[PDB]
């Protein structure tokens, strides 16, 4: 479906951005 791509397009970037924030948070909190 094309709709999936239209939504996946932007979501593809958001997933990376958010993940980076959660990852850094954990590392920073670690010890």
């Amino acid at each position: 479906n094309f709709i999936h791509l239209i939504i996946a397009l932007p979501v593809a970037v958001l997933l990376i951005v958010g993940g980076l924030v959660i990852m850094l948070y954990v590392f920073h909190r670690k010890r």
